[PDB]
């Protein structure tokens, strides 16, 4: 009998129907990439930067008599330099594949310059600074030392101690950065009875601790926190931009009907006062 | 000794009284069958649907030297197709038994309509997908792994960990489905002193948890939960509607005084994102 | 010396003073008779009541191929019947004791039919139904089995578990019935510190719990509870009414100057769904 | 020189200054005497009051078969009688003391009238009943027994248990009476942590407990409480009123220039239902 | 060289600049002296006052038989006398010091009155009465004995027990007076955890306890308290006033150019009820 | 290949790129300059200030007998002197370094001005007064002796004891000054169950304790407090401004090509009440 | 008679002549300041200056075939730095002398400037470079090596060979600097028969040898010569100028009524190509 089969037997009649194509493409998810918005921004017109910073001030001012002579003071200075690194990548597509799927060219243009961001931020936060890498905020900040003793340390108390330590250095903190896996663990704090300190099973938690903005990014290792003033403690200078270029004659690609697409960034980072950033671990690690 | 006895003896006279009959028919109780309204609905034509998705991205971006070769990158696509299945069932009623029960016809119709919903819900929840079956949400869900370690196991804590794991993969959750027994167990959580954390003996608990709606259904085994975004994570495409037909000449039924009544639905299901659904145990089981 | 003494001594004169009688008769207090108003009321005019109920519904719906034969279903029905019982009692009094206290007859008439309600309620609530008794709600409901495990055994927890078990049978509860002593023991619930969870020494506690009304009748045994929906679960049919009648020649009471008074009830009870009633013990009993 | 001295030396002159007398007489304070207002008031015209009360009633209503015989019930009655007692006292004064201070007569009259109420209330509350005394509420009140069990013996728990015991006998309570010292001791109740339960150091406490008015009188012994309904539980009948008379020829008081004053009350007390009053001790006494 | 020295050497020139004088006199601080505002005021015209007060009342009223003699009562009276004392002092000043510093005249006048008030309050509060002293409240009030027993000795419980002891003698209190060094100790009460009972570190505490006003004065000894009804149990009578006299010829102040100033008070105190005031300590004193 | 290398190989061309200098100088932070604002300010037009105090006031004011000489008493006065002191300093700059870096004249002026105020506050706070220094508030303050004894020594308890000791001397306090480390330690105060007393992780703590404003300054050593009244307890008199002068011919600086810059302040301090300041240690130190 | 005499005799009226003074001051002779005019001029800001020098060029250009490849060339650079030096001197006069004659101040200024010019030239021609000396042209010039052999090698022959050697490196010479004594000795060269080598002494032309103008200055030591391209091989950068300053207040000059005048200058010298200068000795053996 007539059926939906598509074989070569009698009464197949399966090719009369056609498949329906659902519109759109199921794209992969992307992260938030909020690190760059914290710091200040600027431009340069070269390869290296240079700035001068004060280092000392004696201030030998004392009360003096009527006939005696006043004492003298002095001061010192120092110089700091940096450098700019470049990150780039390319991708090659044939000519027949293009102009067949209309929304692919632009698709690639959206997938290239996005991939520049991720690595860039991974360079901005924790870059070892050796080779062609960059020097990040995390491997350049100071360590966590307790100013005052507390009998039983808690993850919330340790952050307040870090704030106090940053304030004793005349550098008030402005923001906190830590892993979302730990910002959620903070919501799961218990007393010795069983109540919740910050968590609320029938609500949500605002992103604020001790009156300072707090941010969670996947680029931070689990069990670490970085606190301090970001707007006035560091800056990012853009030498080049995130432009995307198309080349149709690279190597022997003209006589093989292909094309290549390239993107590059060339940014740089400067940290004026490394002692205004505190980095530490949330766990005691006894 | 005239009594109400009906036995064949002296002075029985028990057959004079006639028993009365209470009107109406008492039926078995029903369930809710409320997982279809969670998802989205749509219409289809033909037998097969197909969609195109992105299945990879390399993003091999890295810093480069001044005169070195830039790194490569690549994309990858895939096409996934789903088919439509038919669910149907019939029963056969003698012609003489009808017209003696004036309400049997509507009862049969209602039972046939209700019988499709149960099997539809069972297939939508957890269907093997081999043969004529339909692939359901539960078999495609990812396993539950705790991102962090918590001191004491609690259903609220486990649900929060599941939400965190959902959020780590850039797939925010929207709804929770769990057994009503576990909801009652949650409502009976206490302290070390003996107070109630969420329960209210002089009231009732609202149906929400961690800002996400929670739904209780007997369709899931006790000690299991399922969290995800149903409004966009899957869809149900209907080909036919629930239809009922009555036949009097099927086979040799004209010469046997019988009728047949048959019902059929022919729906189908499409799951865009298998990784956006999390299933697991609400108890530690360790 | 004229005094108030009433002896045989000289100058007693104490018998001239009369003693007066306080009007009215002081009688014992009565009960509330709460059970009967909970259920539904009706009238019957026979000896036996019967109704038809569905017992099975074989669902065999399943997916099928394009050229495969569809499955079959089946139904069943049964009849359930009950009967009407009679409770009655009489009282015989002398003929001289009447017309001496003119109000004894009315007192006996009132008490004779007022004592029927207590036995009627006791039979309605707890009657084993074997022999001449009536089948009550208590011996026919289902025993309390814990659906989920709870570490500590409190009365409110067991009540919540009973409501959960009732809901698991797709039968929501509507009322709770238990002894007033157990409802008073609930107010005296202390923490480990010494505070009260529900009670208020300067106020009173409303007769509600978990959103369900609670009734405390002395008819319920101490240490037991019964939960369920009463309006749509069972009914009581009144065949006869409160009938009180007098007789002067019963037995040899014409040659003894006596009289007899009689009262009878002749009610019936029909229970529809024994699965919607949960009976249990408030204590752990283990 | 001239001074304020009053000796025989020269220039004393101190006797020319008199002494000012402060007007009025300072008096001892007064109690409240707030038990007579709890009971009902009545009048009697003889010496003895009698009333008939309907004691225990046993019904035997039970289900019966088709031809079996019906059960039998019975009643009982009792008659109780009371008596009237007299309380009086007199005081003797001289005629030279009178007519010197024109306010001693009214003072003695008021003192004689007031001194009766103290002993009258002492008899009404706690009267032995043996001899010429008057049987009070406390000797005939019902002892305290625990219907249910409680771990910690706190006074509020004991009062609630007493209210429960009164309610079980179908005799609701309406008032509580106890010593003010015990009320203050109840005020200073502590948890295990150290906080107050009912006492508010910056405020006061309302005169209610468990929804029933509470009265603190010095008449009740320390460590005792009496609860029940007072309006319908007893009555006081006034044969004579507070009567005061003055005599001059009494005994040989005409040749001694004296006078005598006498005061009499002659009240009586009747208790209808002796089992509606519960008496007990607040302490464990174990 | 020219300098700011004042020696006899060359180039001193330091005497050409004068010293600027800051206006006003920096004075010593004074207390409040609010003891006299607690009691009532009055005016007397002689030297001695006396009042008459009832002392006792036997009230030997008892129930009597029909023909028995009735019991006899009795009463008493007493007369109590007071006295008036004088406190005064004087100052001697040279005639040339005045009119050189114009404000010394009023300064001496104010100091005289302040010296009068301080000794007045110190004598009113506690004077042994021997010699020319005055009889104060401290050596005349009744000691403290706890009517009941409390497990934990806290100052607030001791004050409540003092109020109870005042009530048991039928003398309600109106105010409490104690050292301000103990108000802080009361404000510093803790739980067994570490919380605060009364005082909040972020506010102020109202001066009230158990509904009675609290007065803190340095005059009361540290560790002692005194409570009672001040406005009705004592009074202060003013024979003379606080006038000031100025004399020029005292002994030889006319030929030695002096002047003298004198101040006198001449007050008296009358205490009616020495049992309405209770004094005691706040510690356990064991 | 032309690159950015700077070696002696071919195609180096690394010397053609010049560094860029960021404008401005990165300077060290200030602290608060907050002590001066607490005290009151005034102006003087000389070299020495004086004021007059009254110190002793004997008070006999005793009760006197009739005909006896009244006792006498006396006053006292004295003068207090204070002198102005000059604090100043200078700095020597080469003539070559000036006019090469344009921003050194303004920088040096600003740093001299800022270094004046640090010594100003350090001398106002704790100066021993010997030599040519000032006598500050700290050495004139009163040691901390606890009036009462408190079991648990908390920082807030010690502060309350300080306010109590201030109040006992008729010198109420107005402000509190302590290290910010102790303020942070006060924020992290725990119960025994692990909760917070004053701290709030989702907010900030207002600077107020016991109704007194609190300022935290690095000037106080760790663990010290200086409770007192500042506005009316001391004053600061300014004579000279904080002008800055430049000289190009001081000594032999014309033949050495040098310049000098000088700054002078010449303030003075006058403390009226040395007894209203209580200094002490916050830690138990026992 | 009346003659122009001065003796004390008749006539002799020659003491009324008023001998006239010729305006202006005749002065010593000075050199012509030749060296500075040869080199290039420029202005500099700061203390040190840097410049980039090209130190290689391959220039692999060659003819190419029809379809052959092309060669590459490449380059290389480097960078070098130079500092600045200070030359100054001063003189002091008495403010009486330079107030009597105005022109002496201008003469002093001119003499100071001329001394600065002379010292500047002497440092430019030959400086050690150690300490604060400049690095002149002479200590940097390359040695002299004869490219062509000659028989007798007189001074003229050696100079011609030096010009040939300078030309053989694409740096044509522009002048010769040598001592005036050496130039005179060269001009007085005698032939074998008695004539002059350099033409005849009748030529009225500026000094010139081999078509190049010679410079006869005493700054260079006798017996040596320097040749090269001054106009494009060396630059003099003026940071400051030859200004003059006057100071009236100094070490102690205000007391002694003196005044000081200072003249000072800063300069730098840059030698781009040290191989463009040939230095040598005119005598072959020495």
């Amino acid at each position: 009998a007539i059926t939906s089969l598509t074989t070569n037997a009698d009464g197949s009649a399966g090719a009369t129907v056609q498949t329906t194509r659902l519109p759109g493409i199921r794209e992969l998810p992307q992260r938030r990439m909020t690190i760059r918005s914290l710091l200040a921004q600027g431009t340069m017109e070269g390869n290296t930067l240079e700035y001068v910073r004060e280092t000392g001030f004696t201030n030998a001012a004392a009360p003096v008599a009527e006939g005696a002579q006043k004492p003298e003071s002095s001061l010192k200075f120092d110089l700091v330099q940096t450098s700019a690194k470049v990150i780039a990548h390319w991708m090659k597509a044939s000519r027949q594949i293009l102009s067949d799927s209309a929304q692919l060219q632009s698709f690639i243009n959206a997938r290239l310059l996005r991939g520049l961001e991720v690595v860039e931020e991974n360079q901005l936060l924790n870059g070892n600074g050796t080779g062609q890498n960059l020097l990040g905020l995390l491997p350049q900040a100071t360590a966590f030392a307790a100013p005052i003793t507390v009998a039983n340390a808690t993850a919330v108390d340790r952050l307040r101690l870090a704030l106090l330590q940053a304030q004793l250095a005349e550098f008030p903190a402005t923001g906190i950065v830590l892993n979302p896996a730990d910002w959620a663990g903070i919501e799961l704090l218990k007393d010795t009875q069983g109540r919740y300190i910050l968590g609320n099973p029938q609500g949500t938690l605002a992103p604020t601790l001790w009156g300072l903005p707090v941010v969670a990014t996947q680029a931070m290792a689990a069990g670490q926190f970085l606190t301090g003033a970001f707007d006035a403690g560091a800056q990012v200078f853009d030498r080049w931009a995130a432009r995307v270029e198309v080349a149709t004659e690279n190597q022997d690609d003209f006589i093989k009907n292909m094309v290549t697409i390239l993107a590059e960034e060339r940014l740089a980072l400067a940290v004026y006062r490394p002692e205004s950033f505190i980095k530490g671990s949330l766990t005691a690690a006894a």
